[PDB]
């Protein structure tokens, strides 16, 4: 419980470290007990300690899709950076769940593996990935995952296929921590993926802020209705709360502007909630996921 660091020395932990360094936005309050395994058998022992003492236990891979409170977290939190393998093996693509996205992505190019060229500009880990069924530009990691290695709940390995695989997972639910990937590519001429990839980073980045700490589209999109396009309507576009920042070049998206707090993005994600359903009546409901408790 407190008592975690005594049994495993060995494994690289952490006493209440702020977990604004790991975030993609650059925000978040502290998290009482972060953990970096190096080995699967060592997430493993982590996660059944947890399990067995009943003590809380969140899985964070970039935070690229996540807001944690400043209240910080309980329990203790994995981090999966160290397991970062990605591996060749004839038309398929094994890669740990610790691994960018973006660079698996370029792997397969370099492969000349197609089916993932919708990634090439998606931040975040692939454990992230699998958990979102990940997707962009009419892809999605569900199109194309083969195969993944997952601990249950209680810390067993187990492992996937497609079957037991089912817009931004089965992972979701069943809460499972995985451990790597394997997606099913086709050969195909560089060339060709190279000029999806080119268009895809050309696409994106002319929409996108990618300059700015950020977390993604902040809401999901309402039927029939863009996200930024009624943000931008409700005269919310550039507004400001402190470091946050509804974005001037994609309005969905609230950009840290230097020094955002996660209390600066939950204040401004109500604000524009509020702002919005006041002027449309629309709801809109969080992408990003939302973690911790108020300080
Ligand atoms: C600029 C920008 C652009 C983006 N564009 C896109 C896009 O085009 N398409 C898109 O789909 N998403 C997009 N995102 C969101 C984000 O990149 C994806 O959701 C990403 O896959 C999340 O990765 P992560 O490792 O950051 O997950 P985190 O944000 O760290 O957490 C995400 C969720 O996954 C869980 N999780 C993380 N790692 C694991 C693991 N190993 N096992 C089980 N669960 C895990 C977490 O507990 C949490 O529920 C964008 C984000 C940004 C900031």
């Amino acid at each position: 419980m407190n008592n975690l660091q005594t049994k495993f020395p060995h494994i690289a932990i952490k006493l209440n470290e702020p977990l604004s360094k790991y975030t993609y936005t650059k925000t978040g309050g502290a998290a009482d007990v972060f953990v970096m395994p190096k080995t699967i058998e060592e997430a493993q022992e982590v996660v059944a300690y947890c399990h067995q003492n009943k003590i809380p236990l969140t899985i964070l891979g970039n935070g690229s899709n996540l807001i944690i409170k400043d209240g910080g977290i309980r329990g203790v939190i994995l981090h999966l950076d160290l397991l970062q393998t990605i591996e060749r093996n004839n038309t398929q693509i094994v890669a740990m769940s610790g691994a960018k996205l973006i660079d698996t992505a370029k792997f397969a190019l370099n492969e000349s593996l197609s089916g993932l060229e919708f990634a090439c500009g998606i931040p975040g880990s692939i454990g992230g990935a699998l958990h979102m069924n990940a997707g962009a530009y009419g892809g999605e990691i569900s199109d194309v995952l083969e195969a993944a290695t997952v601990l249950t709940q209680t810390g067993e390995l187990k492992k996937l296929k497609r079957s037991e695989l089912k817009y931004r997972s089965t992972i979701a639910e069943k809460n499972y921590i995985v451990l790597d990937a394997t997606f099913s590519l086709a050969l195909e001429e560089k060339n060709l993926i190279q000029a999806k990839m080119d268009e895809l980073t050309a696409a994106r980045e002319a929409k996108q802020p990618l300059e700015y700490p950020s977390c993604g589209s902040v809401f999901k999109r309402p039927p029939g209705h863009f996200a930024g396009k009624l943000i931008q309507d409700s005269g919310l576009q550039g507004h400001i709360i402190g470091g946050a920042q509804v974005s001037l070049k994609h309005a969905g998206f609230i950009v840290n502007i230097g020094g955002a707090t996660a209390t600066d993005y939950m204040n401004l994600i109500a604000y524009v909630q509020q702002t919005v359903r006041e002027k449309f009546d629309v709801e809109l409901e969080t992408e990003v996921k939302i973690i911790g408790e108020d300080k």
